[PDB]
């Protein structure tokens, strides 16, 4: 079995015009070559393009390389990790249908669940999914999808995939999960049992912080056409430019992911030790509840996660005074960033799903970069002994 | 004119930079942790992160809203993602839509099978008659929607009275003037609510690009649509935005050509043997010409004209050599489709019937070449 | 005959993949199918591409583009108008050659011409070209070249392209013209004779304001070929995504060109009858020296030129007080640039050549763009009051 | 001592807009605030901009990146490498001056030195440089300048870079060191006493085979000066966008080039132990003439090197069926080329210097990327043991 490594460097395709790179098709639409040659394009019939919203090539290059590490049937790119979310829900759930999420998701997609769903007569239940049983409990006759990310963003809960999964499957609902935090190095949903895995490309899969865009990638041909319909009036689109920059950061998503693999873990290990640190959660020590459960179903671990300093002053502290690290929010680039969720990523999250999250103005979450992990930790570690 | 506009927009040049910077980045440094909070909530100038607001894509809104008379402008991923985020920000279970019976195909798709999907109660009515507007109104009638002149017929609607309509019954009115540009067309400024464009189309006019802008009339509605935006994520990258805001420091020069271009080919069309009959808003014979003449100050180049067989249609169109068989519209160059088998091929068999498309008709859209040119090229399909 | 516009806008070459917009070759290699087809393209048989320096596909559509325009045997395009002023010189001259060129040349030209040539054996004489009988009087029997601004960079003045090629033709010498300050439009120097022709695409021709970039083009095949042989060591290549950008903005060329054209003609009379004003060198104008020559050998006139204020205390005021026009260097943007050449685009030429130039701190020289004109007349009467 | 992973991650200079990614300066041209604030920039008085010919704060980021790791007073950036090698000599060299260069070049410049010096009066002999000696030897009264490449492409011959530099440093000489088939990485030449260390950032040092550049750093503030006075007039300019590309392949390039070396080793310790291979050229091999002086002169080896078959045939045979590796110049690419010399880059080098450089049909030079290495090995074991 050829490596990971090697097959997003030699992606299947025919080269155009014998060019190493793939070209950057910074076009709207395509030429025909006969209006029965049209005609059957826009029917399904035949090889080629007609317009960028409904297929580009750079796009689809990337969607490649995105099915082949998830093993999916297809991928469809979007301009945003939203514009995935929404496209991989909606698409589905209609007026009468039931969802159950996870209680500790994402700022925005809380929004997306809570103010729009519910605006279209979708029900939504936010559920603490570490726990099958509650998930069962949740459970209505009008359950179509169970939506969830593992491990969350910013807590690092960790929810049972492959139990949940079983569940879903023996109900007739969808699984769905957002695995934007580990990337597809190290957590591969479709072979969990989910239906659909999606990413935040904006994170690790592109790493390089300089593109917003979204992935969702299918085990069934007819959920990526659905999909993919539901992209073409919902307009959520990766723009050329955008998808050549998403395919060469993936080039080295690889070796990127097992260098944060490796330095997360030991900033966790240093931070875990710390006087100044009252607890770390990282899904990757044997100290974190449900790292049994994290270990069984993945294959690595990224490396943004969250610490509890013993005030907000002492996290207001650290963050202000680091000379590599950068104050920002969004993660999985190739340079650490930190921020303060309780006032930044989560800051819109309703007060009672913010308790239930568990977050408190105490924490601060990191996302390790590359840089050599020595720096990183000594940046960490002046800070901390500040007078 | 509105050239000086496009070419000196408000805000500062960045590191005193010429031509305003790309910024192909994901998210923004903060200064301290209270800046970055006051971010968050609204407070203070700067930016956080590229899906709430991108400086690059910020400009380019920035153009659009000056020349629409906005409150504000959202930029999207495509014309599609600010169809549905000018409508699903607004509209919910139990509303009800009334929206133009004649529209872009996959406009009609949204209405037509993921609106009603979450609970949307959904009429196509012909709104070239402002009494069929009232017949369809309901109590929990919330918003009308309008292309006009519409695609790929032409038919044009009474934005001014539908409004009026609009406005006395506590409803919002959205436009779609993508055919027509903001030179000619200003919906705004016609008492509607929201106008919104294709930016594909002519306002990036060099076909290079996908886009969508939509320009609220209030702060609060534009407001609505950028928090929509947020959570349904259609963006437009920075790298398109800065390919949008270099486009239109043309458009109102190549408007006048396409215009001017538009008039002259339909009016070769409209005297040739071959030609059955010539949609084009600006023409004497169409109907709905005193509307368009009255509400726009212009018009648009593309239009439909019908052939007297699906097999004169399928000679002439294959056998041109500067026009260029493709769907979309408004490039540079002349482009030319088939709306039955093409662009509207989706649309059920009864809204297709309703909005009077059949295999016989043909669809161009007049670039800013030298019109003898084009005339010449049309001249030689149609007669060889 | 079909028209400019048209040619722009469909210029030769398939399709790749039946994309519509030419596709933005990021690039830097290429694969070859067989060891025998890369070999083969090495030595110049079958088509195909090799590596970007040696030729990309998308900076060879703008490649074609301009030549078609210039009715040239090929064109290259450079990473900088210095790029391709540099590789249609020293391309031919070598140790021992001698070059005639313009007195009055952009600055970097001068630059070029006088600091670098001189290193590499050249002899170089700056002279007034405007007259013919000059260049022949400066003509010695090792002169290989006569290099040509015309109208030139700052003054505007206008050389007999026309006759210096007759004499460079007799003679046994290129004749190269940089056309930047009219754009290919209206001035077609291989048409009155000149061998070469050349631009800074950074202005009208990509006309945007976002690119750097140069383009030559040669009468002849063995020319163009020299010129990319050249470029193959020297290394000033057009970026891809550049010359994307430049075939983009070409394809308004025609019409941008007809309202700088327009535009620039009326600020220059609005300028030439206002009381603050000395002169103004504008080649469309009945009162410009050379306007009878330029009449005949364009076909139209950029929107470049330059005025003369009273002091320089005034054109300090002036340059300093404008709202729509921006205190910048550079031309041929859609929008308007002003600029005092003395202490900007001609400040490093030794005083000498400066002398000979007719520059002094009184010029200050505008770019008009496609702004109503309206406006750019009202920005400058404003100032103007003060 | 931070690393140098670190350093390239988080470069020198303020953020533009809070940006976290430095803005692309698609621009031709800068606003001046007064007639007196331009003027003094054109005198090189203050901070600011004129004109992206002259410098473009996205260019200037990337040239910064280069400079801190050569060590360098300063870094200017070209289109291509091919800019930077006209630039660091011609920018130097005038008529009656005499240059020593190596005898094994880069075809192209073997082009430059051979066909446009002499024509600029410029005297130059191509000498062997792996011998301190007979660079000695063919030293004059005139010689101003000693240009080597070493690893040599693409024979891998390697130079006394040390050794010579002591000689140009005795005798008024500039030494210029192409280091491009090595990466900054691996050889410093400033720190080996050369004057002026170059590459093509189309290889290595952009990484992602989609960029074609040059840059060039000088130990010296007025030779980086004299080399931007050239660059400005002979106008190789690196494109905004192509410098936002190369700083981002750059914020790689410590990670690839250790994965680059490894498999590079491993790779021609496979082929060196094979029974078709008649012979290795890889200066990290104990085999290898050179190695020592490249083990103590370099801390590491670059993945770019040249084996011998037992005929044309073979090699070609070789080449031609190979399902990962893809046949195409250029190198230092995240995936694996693969080229013959003889027909390809070195077929315009004239045979008197073709004979010298040791080229002959029989030589294949592979470019081994990130691949993994036992796919890479794999690949080439089958094509090697075809019926
Ligand atoms: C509040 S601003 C910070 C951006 C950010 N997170 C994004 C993210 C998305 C959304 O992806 P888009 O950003 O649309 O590409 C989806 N799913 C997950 C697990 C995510 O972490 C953050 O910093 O926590
Ligand atoms: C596959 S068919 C080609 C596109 C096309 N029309 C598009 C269009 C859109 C949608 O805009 P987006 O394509 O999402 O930027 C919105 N509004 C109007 C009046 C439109 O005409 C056409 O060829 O009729
Ligand atoms: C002082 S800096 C301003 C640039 C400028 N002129 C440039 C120019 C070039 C050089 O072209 P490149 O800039 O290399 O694309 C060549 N030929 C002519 C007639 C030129 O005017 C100016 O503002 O006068
Ligand atoms: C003219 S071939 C250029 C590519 C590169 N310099 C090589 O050695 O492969």
């Amino acid at each position: 079995a050829q490596d990971i490594t090697t097959t997003l460097l030699h992606p299947k395709g025919d080269h155009v015009l014998h060019s190493h790179a793939y070209p950057i098709f910074q076009t709207s639409t395509f030429c025909f070559d006969s209006t029965q040659q049209g005609a059957d394009l826009f029917m399904g019939k035949g090889e080629g393009h007609i317009y960028s919203r409904l297929g580009n090539p750079t796009v689809e290059q990337f969607e490649e390389m995105v099915c082949s590490i998830e093993g999916a049937a297809g991928s469809a790119a979007f301009g945003s990790g939203m514009g995935a979310i929404s496209s991989s829900t909606l698409a589905f759930l209609q007026k009468g249908d039931h969802l159950i999420a996870g209680d500790t998701l994402y700022g925005c997609t809380v929004s997306l669940f809570t103010h729009w769903l519910p605006r279209f007569g979708i029900e939504v239940d936010l559920i603490d999914t570490s726990d099958v049983e509650k998930v069962k409990a949740a459970w209505k006759p009008n359950t179509k999808m169970v939506y969830l990310e593992s491990p969350a963003n910013p807590t690092c809960k960790v929810s049972d995939i492959k139990g949940i999964a079983v569940v879903c499957h023996e109900r007739g609902a969808r699984l769905v999960v957002d695995a934007t935090f580990t990337s597809p190095c190290f957590l591969k949903p479709l072979e969990l049992g989910a239906d659909i895995a999606l990413h935040s490309v904006s994170k690790y899969i592109n790493g390089h912080g300089d593109v917003i865009g979204g992935v969702s990638s299918a085990k069934t041909a007819e959920d990526i056409a659905t999909i993919k319909f539901y992209r073409k009036d919902a307009g959520s689109l990766m723009a050329p430019m955008d998808a050549f920059l998403c395919a060469r950061g993936m080039k080295t998503l690889p070796i990127r992911m097992q260098i944060h693999m490796e330095n997360g873990l030991k900033v966790a290990k240093f931070l875990e030790q710390h006087e100044k640190i009252v607890k770390v959660n990282h899904p990757g020590l044997e100290s974190f509840p449900g790292h049994d459960i994290a270990k069984k179903q993945m294959t690595g671990y990224g490396s943004t996660f969250l610490f509890e300093m013993k005030s907000f002053e002492a996290a207001k502290k650290l963050m202000e005074h680091l000379k590599v690290c950068t104050l920002a929010v969004s993660l999985g680039c190739v340079d650490t960033l930190i921020e303060h969720p309780a006032s930044m990523t989560h800051a819109a999250v309703p007060e009672n799903i913010m308790r239930k999250q568990g977050i408190t103005p105490e924490l601060v979450r990191i996302s390790v970069g590359i840089e050599n992990v020595d720096d990183i930790i000594a940046d960490l570690k002046q800070a901390l002994e500040l007078w």
